[PDB]
């Protein structure tokens, strides 16, 4: 699975 993080 693809992640993404929006700090
Ligand atoms: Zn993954």
């Amino acid at each position: 699975g693809s992640n993404q993080n929006n700090f």
